[PDB]
């Protein structure tokens, strides 16, 4: 069990450093609050002074701060003291911070790897978690193991900045089905509906069927080729109205789905009212 | 075996007629393009000449057409023919809708209820399909035995117009799922990465952990109690630029996502960054 430290005790930082400690390594933690090590403490981890006192600590550096800003002045805060160290930077950025920040560990001497947590703190640990990988293979295989006990690695290359694309991806995903939730929660608490039992019953259930229907969709993406699956879009833009509508009279705001709504026009306006909804990734992109 | 109607074959009605058909009802089928029946003669449908021979044809009359304009069309065109008949009416539409089409079917001797096909026309006859059906509950009595070979019964209760409450609500919750898709997709695309590789290894799993999230949202929700979850809105308020800046980079449109991160961003303005994404359905509420 290889001391770890970890650099970044929010809320997300706090559960890494947690379930290093379940597993037994020396844990040396560091925020810029100090307090915030407070709990941390508590269940034995060792509280650095300094950055150099945690990076000194340790090999395995984990930095889990707020953004890419945030790491530089954690990193230029001590210059020299990420040598022969490897970092793992699991801070949210875009694949152009991570390789900005890679450049910097590499002219101080450090390894470096980026990624992408797909997980939320609670989940860390669980057999849910997943965290993306990416930076040299070599830097990677020799953290491998003990970053294992956060999650499932999914190490996707060597270019540093492609776990923060496959993040920011799925993140955008999320926030879509977060759109969706907030809209759909709305529309029944507007009529005094429970929100926890048609929830648990009603969305959950359709919002898995349709998940599974993407593979379809994203076949049709692969091939260029938007069949309709049996759901036109022309027919989807009848249906599109309503549901602004019935929103409208409920009292409840169209802004989160309104702009799908106006790509599915455009599509049936372009003449492709035929296609089904895989044509709409090609409208977004360049 | 009790003899059937479908009027309307599209898509959705041809799935609808096809599975009474492989149930052994006598299925009867209309549709105002009279071509779109040869598919359905073909395997056992018997083709109706006008509206008033489909609706003396059944006791079940099922309209699967297009708004609630089209089916007002149809049963204006032969007004006495659905006295002392059950329409079932699976037309997409509003809540108002549902009661104006009511509305006219008690004037005019018939009994109605209306539905919402939770379901792709593939999906008819399967597990994982449902129908949300709502009007006097004796009518629904009469014939759930019959419409159970479509999926699942979904009886929400007496007032008409509430079945289309349910299913706007889902459509909604689903056409943000969709929103996060295109988005997510687009995104890896622009990369030149498989996009149905990428969606059933990583898009699928990540959604399937976000939407059983779900749940603790809504609770949240039912409390009106806002916590963060280990995931604070300020937290989120710092990525979403991220999300954003790396779209641009890869030439993505934000239209699709941009709702959310305004909202979010406009809780953070209120002072309520420490709460969590639960916060936001009350904000599109009037
Ligand atoms: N929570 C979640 O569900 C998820 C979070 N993430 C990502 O993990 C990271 C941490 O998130 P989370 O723990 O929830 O966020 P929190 O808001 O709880 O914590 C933010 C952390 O960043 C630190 N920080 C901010 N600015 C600086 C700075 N200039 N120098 C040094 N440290 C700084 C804070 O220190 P201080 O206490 O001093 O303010 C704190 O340790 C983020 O990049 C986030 O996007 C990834 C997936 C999920
Ligand atoms: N397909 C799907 O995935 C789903 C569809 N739905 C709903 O089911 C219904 C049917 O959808 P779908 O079959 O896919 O749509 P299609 O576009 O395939 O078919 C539309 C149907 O409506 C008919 N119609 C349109 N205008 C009129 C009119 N004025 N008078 C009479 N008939 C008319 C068409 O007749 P014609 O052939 O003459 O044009 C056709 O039968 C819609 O309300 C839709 O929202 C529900 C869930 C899913
Ligand atoms: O638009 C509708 C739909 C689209 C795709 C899947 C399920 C439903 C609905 F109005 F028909
Ligand atoms: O914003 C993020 C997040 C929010 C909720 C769940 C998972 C991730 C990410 F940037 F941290």
């Amino acid at each position: 069990n290889s001391p770890v430290s970890v650099f970044g005790l929010g809320a997300m930082g706090t559960a890494l450093a947690t379930q290093f400690l379940r597993k037994g390594h020396k844990t040396t933690v560091w925020n810029r609050t100090p307090a915030k090590a407070q709990p941390l403490i508590a269940i034995g981890a060792s509280h650095a002074p300094t950055i150099d006192s945690a990076a000194a600590a340790s090999s395995l550096l984990i930095i889990c701060q707020l953004d890419k800003a945030s790491v530089m002045q954690t990193l230029q805060q001590a210059p020299t003291a990420w040598a022969a160290k490897t970092i793992v930077d699991l801070t949210n950025g875009t694949p152009a911070h991570a390789r900005e920040t890679a450049d910097w560990a590499l002219a101080h001497g450090a390894r470096y790897i980026h990624g992408g947590i797909m997980a939320v703190p609670f989940m860390i640990g669980q057999p849910d978690a997943m965290i993306l990988y990416s930076g040299p293979a070599e830097v990677f295989e020799g953290v491998k193991d003990t970053l294992s006990v956060l999650g499932t690695n999914t190490y996707v290359g060597e270019d540093v900045g492609l776990a923060s694309l496959h993040d920011l991806a799925l993140l955008s995903g999320m926030y879509g089905l977060f759109s969706g939730f907030t809209h759909a929660v709305a529309l029944v608490q507007s009529a005094n509906i429970p929100a926890a039992g048609f929830v648990a019953t009603q969305l959950i259930p359709w919002l898995t069927a349709m998940t599974q229907h993407l593979n379809l969709l994203a076949t049709q993406v692969d091939e260029k080729d938007y069949g309709d699956g049996g759901s036109s879009l022309d027919m989807q833009a009848k249906a599109a109205p309503n549901i602004l509508e019935a929103s409208q009279a409920q009292g409840v705001s169209v802004e989160l789905i309104q702009p799908i709504f106006k790509l599915i026009e455009r599509r049936v306006e372009e003449g492709k009212g035929s296609e089904g909804l895989a044509a709409l990734v090609g409208m977004i992109m360049k």
